[PDB]
């Protein structure tokens, strides 16, 4: 299991070797180590090390995994890169200490390659309709409190504060904003088994579109949660989440 202060000090001392060349013999030991640097700052690689590391996640503990070594983005040979570093760091190195380290780090390379794997996926990404949906939940929820109780204002608030509902509208956001955050990797286990969570929302679309055909409310905030809640964005958001509700054991 890569543990975080590993790939921290790999990624300050990786940095670190990569300024002390110019462009001799760097226009590729750099343009390499640059690949790296990124990928180990990336929001999503850091993600990836925060599951693995609080969920033990490994190829044979979670062999469902296996099916991101293939398809696009698999061999696309960066596998070579990790491990060719340190034979050529090697000559710059000058301490018996992070020389060891760095062979021992480039478990990684597995992680690395799922990371090239979902990178690719992530670049296909539709377009989030907003930014807040957490937000618009509950400016939407104060108004409808703010009003005579309708039989669907009662199931939608109480749907609306559902956890695994309140957890897709956070994550909605962590990922539409491109903002990661430990605190949002444990909601993961909060939004619960997916059936329920994408029934439970296509409920919550239902009891929208009836408030606002029977004009009485009448935001444009049930129309806009309706709209976040049927974008294919946070569609497949869901998607992602059913298949990592698979592959590791989160409830």
């Amino acid at each position: 299991p890569v543990r975080k202060q590993d790939t921290q000090r790999a990624l300050h001392l990786l940095e670190e070797y990569r300024s002390k060349l110019s462009q001799t013999e760097d226009r590729q030991l750099r343009s390499s180590i640059e690949r790296v640097i990124n990928i180990f700052q990336s929001n999503l690689f850091q993600a990836l090390i925060d599951i693995q590391e609080f969920y033990e996640v490994t190829l044979l503990d979670n062999p469902k995994l296996e099916v991101l070594f293939q398809g696009p983005g698999s061999d696309t040979g960066l596998y070579e890169l990790l491990a060719a570093l340190p034979a050529q760091l090697q000559p710059h190195v000058d301490s018996q200490e992070d020389l060891t380290f760095l062979w021992d780090m480039f478990s990684l390379h597995s992680l690395v390659k799922i990371h090239e794997k979902l990178h690719y996926y992530e670049k296909q990404s539709p377009v989030p309709i907003l930014h807040g949906a957490a937000a618009l939940a509950d400016d939407l929820a104060e108004e409808l409190q703010n009003k005579p109780l309708n039989s669907e204002i009662r199931e939608l608030l109480k749907l609306l504060s559902k956890p695994n509902v309140k957890a897709l509208l956070s994550v909605h956001d962590t990922v539409a904003q491109k903002n990661y955050d430990l605190e949002v990797l444990f909601q993961g286990p909060a939004l619960g088994e997916p059936v329920r969570l994408e029934r439970d929302i296509c409920r919550a679309i239902e009891l929208l579109e009836k408030l606002q055909r029977s004009g009485e409310v009448p935001p444009q905030k049930l129309q806009a949660l309706q709209r976040v809640l049927q974008s294919e964005f946070c569609n497949a958001v869901r998607e992602v989440y059913e298949h990592v509700y698979e592959t590791v054991d989160i409830s």
